[PDB]
C-alpha cells in the first residue's frame, strides 16, 4: 500500500482569489510551514514535490529542511488558473456575479471564464502520481512501506486530484470540502497498471 | 445556513482488532483507550456542542461521557449508532475467517452491500442511522441557527458507521462508498450540511475526514 500526503501551504496575504499570481506567504504562513514540517516530518516522508509558486515551495522547503531531503518541482501541481477572477476578493466578484461564486463549488466541469475546471487541475497532476508510482521502487516498498511521498499543493487541486484518484464521478467532487491552511490529506493506493491501483480516503484536512 | 456534524470514534479496546472481529461485542477501553477519551473531550470539548449523542456500546459511551463531563452535557444515547453488525464473523480471528472463506474478507471492504452471514453490510447501518440525523435537524432548532451557527453535534459512535453514515449524507453513489477510509484511535470526523426545507436537500460535504 502507497501513502500519499498532500498538503496545502499556510496564509498567505490575499478573501482575494490567488489562482496562479505568484502570491507570498505572510509571516503566519511561515510560521506555519515551520509548524507542518515538523508533524510531517515525523511521518518520514520518501520523497517531496512542489508546486513551483512560491507559497508552496517556500513551505516545501521547510519540509525539507526538516526532513534532510531535496525538494522537487512540478509545474503540473500549480494551482487552478481562476481567469477573470484572479486578483478580486468575494465582495467583488459576488457583487459583480452573484452567487456564481458558491456555485462554481458544487459544479467540478465549471470554470470562471478564462480559468479551468476542477476536472481540468485533476487532469494535468494525475499524471503525475502515475509517474511517481513507475518511478520510486522504494513508494509502498518492503523495506519502508509507509513513507509517504508528500505534494506541496493548493487547496483547489488536493480536492480535485483526491477526487480522482479515489475515481468519485465528476458530480461528486463537491463532497471534499476547502482545505484550510496548512491542512494536510492522505490516501492510500492498494493493490497491475496504474489503473487497477484502488485508492482509498485515510485523511482529509488534518490540521498540521 | 450550514450545520456542522462532528463524529468521534472511540479510543483503544482491550481487543486485537487488527486479528479479530468485534462488531456489536460489547467490549471495554484499555486503559489506553480511556487516556485518549479524555484527551480527545479536550479537543472537541473546548467548544461547547450543541448535544452529545452516543452508541449504547460502552467504548463509545465511556469515550462520550468523558465529554459531557468536560463540557457540562449529559449523554444521550441511542442503538441506530451501534457498531456494524458482524454476525458469525463477530470473535473471530481473519485467520479463522480466512480459512473459512478465502478472499471474502478483502472483497467484503470493496462492497458496501455485502455482510457476513447475521450481519449487517454497510447499506444497512447507513439505513438504520440516517433517520437519526434527520430527526436531530428536526428536533434542534438553534443547529446552524442565527444565534451560534457553528456550534456541532457530536456523535459518538464507531469506525464502520462514520464511514457508512458519511458516505450516505454526502450521496455518494453506493459503488463508491469503500473510497472512504479507516478511522483510529480517539479520532474524530466532521460534515458541514449546508442548505428548500426537507431533509434530503441539505447538501453534505466533507469538512475533516479522520483528524486526531
Amino acid at each position: 500500500a502507497r501513502r500519499l500526503v498532500m498538503l496545502r501551504h499556510g496564509q498567505t496575504d490575499y478573501s482575494r482569489m490567488q489562482g496562479q499570481l505568484d502570491t507570498e506567504l505572510s509571516e503566519l504562513g511561515r510560521t506555519q510551514a515551520v509548524a507542518a514540517a515538523e508533524v510531517l516530518g515525523k511521518r518520514q516522508p520518501l520523497l517531496i514535490v512542489s508546486s513551483d509558486l512560491r507559497r508552496a515551495y517556500d513551505t516545501a522547503v521547510k519540509l525539507g529542511e526538516r526532513t534532510g531531503l531535496v525538494v522537487r518541482v512540478d509545474t503540473r501541481l500549480r494551482e487552478t488558473h481562476l481567469g477573470d477572477w484572479q486578483g478580486l476578493t468575494h465582495a467583488q466578484i459576488d457583487a459583480d456575479a452573484p452567487g456564481a461564486r458558491l456555485a462554481w463549488r458544487e459544479d467540478a466541469t465549471w470554470a470562471p471564464h478564462g480559468g479551468e475546471s476542477r476536472v481540468d487541475v485533476a487532469a494535468r497532476s494525475r499524471p503525475l502520481v502515475a509517474e511517481l508510482v513507475a518511478s520510486e521502487p522504494e513508494w509502498g516498498g518492503a523495506d519502508e512501506p509507509d513513507r509517504p511521498v508528500v505534494l506541496v499543493a493548493h487547496g483547489g487541486l488536493i480536492a480535485a486530484l483526491s477526487a480522482a484518484l479515489l475515481k468519485l464521478p465528476v458530480a461528486n467532487w463537491p463532497a471534499l470540502g476547502g482545505m484550510g491552511n496548512a491542512s494536510w490529506t492522505q490516501l492510500s493506493g492498494h493493490w497491475s497498471d496504474f489503473e487497477s491501483i484502488r485508492w482509498r480516503l485515510d485523511v482529509w484536512n488534518a490540521s498540521a
